[PDB]
């Protein structure tokens, strides 16, 4: 690969503060070589700045966290891909033929009920952060609409589907998400900043604070960094670190954390749009330079993260900015993956 650009990456922190992050940083283990950069802060009224140790909610990356847990079922043979989600949790969806393979890549049709929730982006906000869910309540709520589109029919992006996961994990293996993330990614990556407290509020340790952008232009921030997340839970509610995330997604890519066979139904990819694939719970972006990137995307409120890394798990970026509903910073943070794996351009 290209030399990771440092100087480009500077230029994105400092354009994302332009526009409204608060701090915003990035983190590229290079096949061993570390790059680090911070700008800004992590909490906004104290002035502390924001560096790339803080912890963070990662939001929808969570969501590759959930598929490596079902890879690792069905490596067990405890789960198999093609079968109805209704074999597993009888009852639950109104169409049979909806598969763990289906729900995993987005291809269900299940209604995403978070576009219930946050149709108005801060009074939303303040709808969520102190209630607990159940899976099946955010379930039922998705069933309340009818599919989207027939099964496997057609890529539509849906937090549902990964609500559906974190019950699946539950109920093949008796235990909770959290003690299932513990102890088949957490302990074995040994990733010392990652966690997952649901419906707990408080980040443990040392955090970036969240920022939340409200709808109005010019308007005031809003400090989102306390919230249950319990209407996202194995769809978004994993808290970690830039070095964890790298960690994470490198030993994903080298074939550390499921079996050969597994890695590539995860790899299938579903086209997002012409520069994008889904495979199962795992994204596919393809650089300027003809480089493609492999990892997740996550937006919760006040935090936008980007965790890719190369096909061969040997370089891995995390970029996260202290913000979110704003768009201008979400696209800006993207261009980290450009600076660290095309390099100069
Ligand atoms: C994960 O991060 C998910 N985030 C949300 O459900 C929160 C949200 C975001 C915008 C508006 C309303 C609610 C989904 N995953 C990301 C991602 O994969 O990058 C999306 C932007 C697709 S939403």
């Amino acid at each position: 690969l290209p030399a990771p650009d440092d100087t480009g990456l500077q230029a994105v922190l400092h354009t994302a503060l332009s526009q409204g992050a608060p701090g915003a940083m990035v983190r590229v283990d290079d096949n061993g070589t570390i790059h680090q950069l911070s700008e800004g802060v992590a909490d906004r009224a104290t002035g502390r700045a924001i560096t790339t140790t803080d912890r963070f909610r990662v939001g929808s990356v969570t969501k590759s966290f959930s598929a490596v847990v079902l890879l690792q079922l069905v490596d067990e043979g405890k789960l198999d891909l093609d079968a109805s989600v209704n074999t597993y949790l009888p009852g639950l969806l109104p169409d049979d033929r909806i598969t763990v393979r289906q729900v995993m890549s987005h291809r269900s049709g299940l209604y995403d009920y978070t576009n219930d929730m946050f149709a108005q982006t801060v009074p939303g906000f303040e709808s969520v952060r102190n209630k607990v869910f159940s899976y099946q309540d955010l379930i039922t709520l998705s069933l309340k609409h009818g599919v989207t589109n027939a099964p496997g029919a057609a890529y539509s992006y849906s937090n549902t589907n990964f609500v559906v996961a974190g019950m699946l994990i539950e109920k093949l293996t008796g235990h909770s998400v959290a003690t299932e993330y513990q102890n088949r990614i957490f302990t074995p990556l040994n990733l010392t900043d990652t966690f997952y407290v649901h419906p707990d509020t408080v980040i443990p340790g040392t955090h970036a604070n969240g920022y939340l952008t409200p709808d109005e232009a010019g308007g005031a921030l809003v400090d989102s960094t306390e919230q249950t997340v319990s209407w996202a839970q194995s769809a978004g509610a994993v808290i970690s670190s830039t070095q964890d995330l790298d960690t994470f997604f490198s030993a994903l890519m080298s074939g550390q954390l499921m079996s050969a066979a597994q890695l590539a139904q995860m790899q299938q990819w579903t086209t997002v749009n012409s520069t994008q694939g889904y495979g199962l719970g795992l994204r596919r972006r393809d650089l300027s330079c003809g480089i493609s990137v492999y990892g997740h995307t996550g937006t919760v409120q006040g935090y936008y993260t980007y965790a890719f890394a190369s096909k061969d798990g040997k370089r891995s970026v995390t970029a996260l900015a202290n913000t979110s509903n704003n768009v201008n910073v979400l696209n800006t943070m993207a261009r980290t993956l450009e600076s660290a794996f095309c390099g100069k351009p």
